[PDB]
């Protein structure tokens, strides 16, 4: 347990403390102006002067005086109630305010022992933000304290939730830009309140920072009337409290006083609402959140040059430009740093002084060394159920091909079996599509958590107030609230349609930068658990919806995280159930990756027992020996090679046409993708040894693809006999119409695949064999317009091992 | 003028037009029955029987009848009122209910005369529904009267506001899902009634959907407190309405004449605010919305099996999934069919009855003929400035490679020119940050348009409550407004940072979808005007941002769009300002595409003349023989080619060195990216031997590409010559540093791509010599980290030219 958890004060925040965040206030806001305009000379000690000032002056002012004095206010709030803090920097371009934070709370010096508490420290620690060779500008995974660096905007609320979720003693004020409040993605985090219960997960103060504006023009929560800001978040569930400060002659002391009064209003409701959840747990409580008005740049020059800049946009990002080479602009930086009085702040030796960091709270309940904002400082591996119980041992009992299983339901059982074992420490979320993508065996244990209004039994099903699925139509808010689930220590997965996977593609790419740094240069930032996402009712198979439900498109963003070996991102091709079982135990395993498991929902037919799926996995592509005729490679006229359940289907009953007419080939199945990539491009790919092992050194490979063909040719360039391959995939045909149609439009069905395999070995001879392929295929297309379901001839195939 | 716009009725609604309405609302559910259930016998005359159901029950009942009831009430307004009318389906899913609305316009048969008014061609409406060589399930743009299929949700907002910008005649009632309203974009979509004018915009009527669930789940409007739910809309700036029915024993002609009173009510308010705003066209209005609550399903069988199916998610896609299979499920399917009354509702010969459609608007007013639905029917091309005078004379004075022009600015002049000759039919979007992409030379002539509170010219500068650009912080808003802005027949331009267009990766595959299907097979919906997007702020410059704002690969995702010789995605690269200035011209003539247009909004030198521009972008890739100093293809050692402004200037530098070095070369710029492709892949592509005369027939490509190298790996697969590209890209490194050690990190630095050049031409020989530059490399990223900017040997190059 960290601190005492929900405990209020019971008396007024002392003066001693309003003095301290005063002070922290003073510090923050002198040291972030540092890092932005300072190369030397820290102290402005005698001569200070523009050869002092940095030659490219980047990073952002307006937001950081907002967030020092909302830090001074929180930390003040730990201290005082001991209570266990994680905060998210919304606007995360004020990492002059997350760095400053973690070197008062001495954090900073505690990871980074070169930059000390002292002048030389002091001096490094300002030149060396958003420098070459040194530190980021926003508030990057290389600070402590962050596990959300808030450079694309919208994320803020869902992090803060999924932190919060299974999380009972934390509390987490969420700072929000009104900006940041214009995206999608934030507008509807804010309903997250009714997918958290208050008993068993933790609390969320949103902090909407209504500083009036964003880059170059006010903002819309700024400029509505104060009634209709205030109608707004009572209809999502808060209970609205507006702060507002700085547009007047008020003096900062009277302000501090005027917030902590507020701030600990807030926080006894806070108090009140755990206490009462203890009891009552099913009433959804009105959550405080906190409207904090106050003047963009707050605390800056008000004109520059004839421009209001504080309390204006231009206030963003950094102000007087000109500081290094006019001495007009130099005069405004040193009365700007002079205002806030360090030579009461800092020693002559240039620490911090101890009445300025008296009020903090010290130890693990610092923001800096709080270790849920470390997460993989708390994960334990997950308690797993052994994966055999799980196998279709129909491959094992009646041969290879066998079935019409619907490979998620095995991976829903060992979910099920996973939630069981860790009851409280993994969870699934969906957009509305958990049972769709077929892992509603996990309800067998528990519920989708819904604290919201319930009607009937008739209706309501598998739905309670505490639960460990949670599912939203927002696929922004799964993927966020699973990432910052993950990056508190916890484990998880969640499902989605494969086209709109892509809604949520640029959250991919913002948490596989977050690993790409940590592998590369934060080694005390311990591993987390790996983003599994199961890609399902794919391209293939939109039997009810049709072509705007078919894009498989997240391979080639996945493909632009594949660098430096790295490692962060896998691209995995469940060929059927078993292979399904042992990608995801590989997963489940893994620490520091994003995960994509592409598996069709469909009945299909199983290819592989367990134990072969768990040999092909680990190889990454493999051949299936029982499958291939061919006596050895050279002996090969052509190698069948796939990767995905319906790609791997059609190419199955191709290899079966084509063994009945004579020709030699071999079958190759892929499961893990990049693995095809050269070493030079992956140093753990397929040697070229291994990779001419199995698509030869000479003879044509048809490669029928489940994604854009597109990917397979960029990924296999720089390979032996890359020339020879022919890469069948996804081409932007289809509709709603049948399993085989779907197929045949993209030259995907097995009797095109056995006409390419034939043109690929001698078109000349095969002329005519193709011809009757090609009207075979028109003749089943009729068949299936005159009479609505497939010809039985397709439908009915079944591998002859069966 | 299109009849006669926000005029009130002043007289109740006639009971003829609520029997009408009734009509409407039974013929449309029974054919929306008919087009999920039945392939033969819609009327069911004798004998109908379980061979006349569907093999394939495939499509959605659920949205379906409370859309229906919608669409009777909306066409009788349009009627009444002479209204001019588009909707939105945001429950997309419920295609039936748009093509029954079609079909009993009259617009069906007009557009497609097969399915003709009569039992024959009600039989072929049923079977081609979701069907093998039939139509889709959805409300598709092959629908007259759908601008917004609604298949990826969460757009049906953006898109109602689009299409009302300066549009002050349309009146959008935006039908809304109450599970769609639970996505990002949907959440932010209601706030663009602060961006919107009374007076020269039309307006928006939020309509939601709240029919109580989505898929599996209820849904959080539905089952928030109804106090909570009015003061959301409230707090967004709406008058709430509300409106229930179908949960108790109410008679349906009741229900119709409380909905009609009610819809005057809100209709009368509508008028009200645009009569006001002739006057005051200031004071931002609450607009009405209406909050929609009925059973989900409604007039479905209450029960089946023992399961609630109406009033419930279980009747969200097709119940009585086995009426072709058992006599049980048959005998309900025939009951629920019957109780519509068919019998009463077509004539003998299977055509609709008059006394059903005598209520409907008729001409250009009806929903499926109206043609702000089919907006190519009104679009005018642009009349566009002569493009001459924008051109960067400086290449042509003093040589190639001169100035530091930002190349944005151009564009930006020939914006501004483009809203003065078409003053409310062009606008400009941006996530706030139009000035900040350098398009700000387009507020001399417009403002942006802000209807929402104003504080003081001290802050508020180059914004009005009418204007023709638009920011909001989502790139969801600008790229949703845009889109209907041309769907309704307009034009425009927005502009993202690069790294964020990923946010809207999703929306630029449904609208390519839209405009692949529409140039397939829909001839009868005209041309729009294409999507501009301006990519900029791009991966090589973030000097203020770092890491998570350096991500290009929005190529990758368009190149999953370029099928079937389409033509509907362009990837530009604009080399400098007078190449933007000649692709800008072409894409604002263009139609039926998205444009994505690459361009570096830092100071840069420009390469080529406007001539030259002109005739490079229609090659798609060209030689600059002033650079190259190859005699012929035979001399050259090795072929320095470039796509992106960043590695053009430092492919350029790299170009002078090996000059001076001795090295034989030729320089080949690349602008439209896919016209790399061979033509078998893209039929407008380089030929084979335009090609090969390009980048020779064998000697070594260095290719330096502005995105990731897999893009151009796998677009020359089957290209002469392809093993002998070697291709440098962004690799996924970089933070907030100079811009040579940005490069520097990718390879990309002029001294990296010298030594890659020699390294290529004789390895051995030049090994020294790559040694050299290598650490030269090194000493000029410890010159930035000591000093804090560039070596001045590399800031201060210019091309030798000048
Ligand atoms: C998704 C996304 N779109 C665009 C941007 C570009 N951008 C960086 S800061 C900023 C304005 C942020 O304004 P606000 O949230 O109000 O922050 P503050 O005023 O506290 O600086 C924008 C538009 C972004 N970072 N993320
Ligand atoms: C962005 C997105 N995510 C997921 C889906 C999958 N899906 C199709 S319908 C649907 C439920 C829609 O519920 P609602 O909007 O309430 O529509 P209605 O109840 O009127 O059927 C979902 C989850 C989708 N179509 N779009
Ligand atoms: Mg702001
Ligand atoms: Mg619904
Ligand atoms: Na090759």
């Amino acid at each position: 347990v960290i601190g005492t958890p929900w405990q209020k004060l019971d008396r007024p925040v002392s003066e001693e403390a309003i003095e301290g965040m005063d002070k922290y206030w003073r510090v923050t806001n002198y040291m972030s102006i540092g890092q932005i305009y300072l190369r030397s000379n820290p102290l402005m000690k005698e001569p200070f002067t523009r050869d002092d000032v940095k030659h490219r002056l980047v990073g952002h002012w307006g937001t950081t005086p907002g967030l020092n004095f909302l830090l001074a206010h929180i930390n003040r709030l730990i201290a005082d109630h001991q209570q266990n803090t994680v905060f998210i920097m919304g606007p995360g371009h004020g990492g002059p305010a997350g760095t400053s934070q973690s070197y008062v709370d001495g954090t900073y010096t505690e990871y980074y022992p070169n930059i000390t508490k002292d002048e030389a420290g002091l001096q490094k620690f300002f030149r060396q933000f958003s420098y070459p060779g040194g530190i980021p500008s926003h508030f990057a995974p290389e600070t402590p304290g962050s596990i959300h660096e808030g450079g694309e905007l919208g994320y803020a609320l869902s992090h803060a939730y999924g932190a919060v979720m299974n999380n009972p003693s934390l509390f987490v004020p969420c700072i929000i830009g009104d900006g940041e409040a214009e995206t999608g993605p934030l507008a509807t985090g804010w309903q997250s309140n009714k997918l958290v219960n208050p008993r068993t997960d933790g609390i969320v103060l949103p902090i909407l920072h209504l500083n009036g504006y964003k880059i170059a023009n006010p903002t819309i929560l700024a400029r509505i009337s104060d009634e209709e800001l205030h109608d707004f978040f009572r209809g999502m569930g808060y209970h609205p409290y507006e702060f507002v400060a700085g547009f007047d002659n008020e003096d900062h002391m009277s302000i501090h006083r005027r917030f902590a009064e507020l701030f600990e209003t807030i926080f006894d409701e806070i108090c009140d609402i755990k206490a009462a959840a203890q009891t009552d747990d099913m009433t959804r409580p009105f959550y405080p959140m906190l409207i904090f008005r106050t003047p963009k740049g707050w605390t800056c020059p008000k004109f520059i040059d004839g421009k209001k800049t504080e309390g204006s946009w231009r206030a963003h990002q950094v102000p007087l430009a000109s500081a290094r080479d006019t001495e007009e602009h130099f005069e405004v930086l040193k009365g700007w740093m002079e205002s806030y009085k360090p030579e009461e702040l800092f020693n002559a030796d240039g620490s911090i002084k101890d009445d300025v960091t008296a009020f903090m709270p010290k130890g693990e309940l610092r923001i800096g060394a709080n270790p849920n904002a470390n997460g993989g400082v708390i994960r334990e591996d997950l308690k797993l159920p052994e994966l055999d119980q799980y196998e279709v041992t129909g491959v094992k009992e009646y041969g290879h091909g066998w079935g019409q299983v619907e490979a998620p339901r095995a991976l829903g059982a060992y979910c099920r079996d996973i939630i069981k074992n860790n009851p409280d420490s993994f969870r699934i979320f969906g957009p509305d599509e958990t049972a769709s993508n077929r892992l509603n065996a996990t309800y067998e244990v528990t519920d989708k958590q819904w604290d919201n209004g319930y009607l009937s039994g008739l209706v309501d099903e598998h739905m309670a107030v505490t639960g460990q699925v949670t599912e939203q139509l927002s696929e922004h808010q799964c993927e966020g609230f699973l990432e910052a689930y993950l990056l508190t220590g916890r484990h998880g997965i969640w499902s989605s349609y494969e086209s709109f996977v892509h809604v949520i593609d640029s959250m991919l790419n913002q948490h596989a930068k977050w690993l790409e740094a940590t592998v590369r240069e934060i080694p005390w930032r311990k591993p987390i658990s790996s983003v599994n996402l199961l890609v399902s009712s794919h391209v293939w198979r939109q039997d009810h919806n049709g072509f705007s439900h078919q894009d498989p498109g997240v391979t080639s963003l996945l493909i632009n995280k594949t660098f430096n070996n790295d490692h962060v991102t896998n691209i995995y091709f469940a060929t059927d159930a078993n292979m399904l079982l042992a990608i995801s135990e590989k997963c489940f395993k893994s620490t520091n990756k994003i995960n994509a498991i592409f598996a069709g929902k469909q009945p299909a037919p199983t290819w592989v027992t367990l134990d072969e799926a768990r040999a092909e996995l680990e190889a990454g592509a493999a051949e299936w020996k029982w499958a291939s005729n061919a006596e050895n490679n050279d002996e090969v006229q052509v190698v069948l090679a796939s990767a995905g359940d319906v790609p791997t289907q059609e190419l199955m009953a191709a290899s079966d046409a084509l063994n009945k007419m004579g020709i030699k080939f071999k079958v190759v199945n892929v499961v893990d993708l990049l693995k095809l990539q050269s070493r030079e491009n992956n140093d753990e790919a397929l040697t070229d040894e291994e990779f001419t092992e199995l698509f030869t050194a000479d003879k044509p490979v048809l490669f029928a693809y489940h994604s854009y063909a597109q990917d397979v040719r960029g990924l296999i360039y720089d390979r032996p006999n890359h020339d020879n391959f022919h890469v069948v995939g996804y081409k932007e045909q289809g509709s709603t119409t049948t399993p085989f149609d779907m197929v045949r439009v993209n030259d995907m069905d097995r009797y095109a695949l056995q006409a390419a395999a034939l043109k690929l070995i001698d078109a000349d001879k095969y002329a005519d064999k193709i011809d009757e392929l090609n009207a075979f295929r028109k003749k089943a297309f009729q068949f299936a317009v005159d009479n609505g379901y497939d010809i039985p001839e397709f439908t009915d195939w079944v591998y002859p091992d069966v």
